[PDB]
């Protein structure tokens, strides 16, 4: 059952697809996705009366779904994330329910919840978010018991966003015992140069790094040094020390993902996987992709683990997933 946990900010989805003028009245362009602002909040309402199937998730969320429906049985997954007392949650408990996920949300008073209104077109989305009814997350301190046998841990860099306590006591402890692992995910560029001094920590207490090569290199940007593939891959895992022992994924958008194992004898190995992925227009969703490839990645990972093996299994992650609407398991 529980064989992996995530740690992150609970977010909601709300796809429609809203003819041109509803999203010129929340001045909007198509082929944007944004931080809403004071009159893009009354929109939530709005596309809650429409037609629209709204999913949960988020980054770690969506990234566990994978995960979680990989394997098939229920409570196989835990999840703990910021939900305020409200309906917006509600439903992203039961939702998050049926989906066979053991994740816990406190809720945050008077909070409120959190979405993403993702209008769209005929597959081309907008997305309007709203992170901050999500951002108070202070791991609870039994948070150990509900994910009590767990060995694959997992959290967004996103979760700094509010304090690095969290995603800083989870590896922290997750180095304790019993031989489990730490996986962390770049997020964004904000993450990466908007955080610095907790990285630095954290990034040690990391089993495993995930990311593209965008930030890897606005991450590569901010330590000592110059470049490449191997050369920031290598050279970001470069970093002092501690089959799940330091990864650094470094997916190349299309081109081959590159990555490499660290083998006992201190000895560096680099891990190249391209990616073949034969289709059409049926792309478009950078996010729900790479939060895809953690998902096979962190299942075939609780499942037998394997260097090309797992990272050519989100593969058809992403590419099953950046397939279908924004993360149709």
């Amino acid at each position: 059952p529980m064989r992996v946990f995530a740690i992150g900010n609970p977010i909601l989805d709300l796809v429609a697809e809203v003819p041109s003028s509803f999203l010129d009245e929340f001045f909007l362009k198509r082929g944007d996705a944004t931080l809403a602002t004071p009159e893009q909040m009354r929109i939530y309402s709005t596309l809650d009366q429409f037609n629209p199937t709204s999913l949960p998730g988020g980054s770690a969320l969506n990234s566990v779904r994978v995960v979680q429906k990989l394997l098939r049985k229920p409570g196989s997954a835990g999840y703990m994330g910021a939900i305020g007392d409200d309906p917006r949650g509600q439903v992203l408990k039961e939702l998050c329910d049926k989906e066979g996920l053991a994740t816990r949300f406190m809720v945050a008073p008077g909070q409120s919840t959190g979405t993403c209104a993702v209008l769209i077109n005929e597959k081309e989305r907008t997305l309007c978010t709203h992170l901050g009814a999500c951002g108070s997350f202070r791991i609870p301190e039994d948070w150990t018991t509900f994910a009590s046998g767990a060995l694959i841990f997992y959290a967004t860099a996103y979760t700094l966003t509010a304090t690095p306590k969290n995603a800083l006591e989870v590896a922290g402890y997750a180095h304790g015992i019993p031989n489990a692992i730490f996986t962390l995910n770049l997020s964004a560029p904000f993450c990466v140069e908007l955080y610095k001094d907790a990285m630095q920590s954290l990034l040690l207490h990391t089993n495993i790094l995930f990311g593209n090569e965008e930030e890897f290199a606005h991450l590569a940007k901010v330590h000592n040094l110059v470049a490449d593939k191997t050369a920031l891959s290598t050279a970001n895992k470069e970093h002092a020390v501690e089959g799940a022992t330091k990864l650094v994924v470094m997916t190349r958008g299309h081109n081959p993902v590159i990555a490499a194992e660290q083998t006992a004898d201190g000895t560096v190995v680099v891990h190249e996987v391209g990616v073949p992925v034969v289709a059409a227009e049926k792309i478009v969703d950078t996010n729900g992709a790479g939060d895809a490839f953690v998902g096979g990645f962190l299942y075939g990972l609780s499942q037998g683990k394997t260097v090309k093996q797992c990272i050519m299994c989100g593969n058809a992650c992403a590419q099953d997933v950046i397939q279908h609407v924004g993360f149709s398991l």
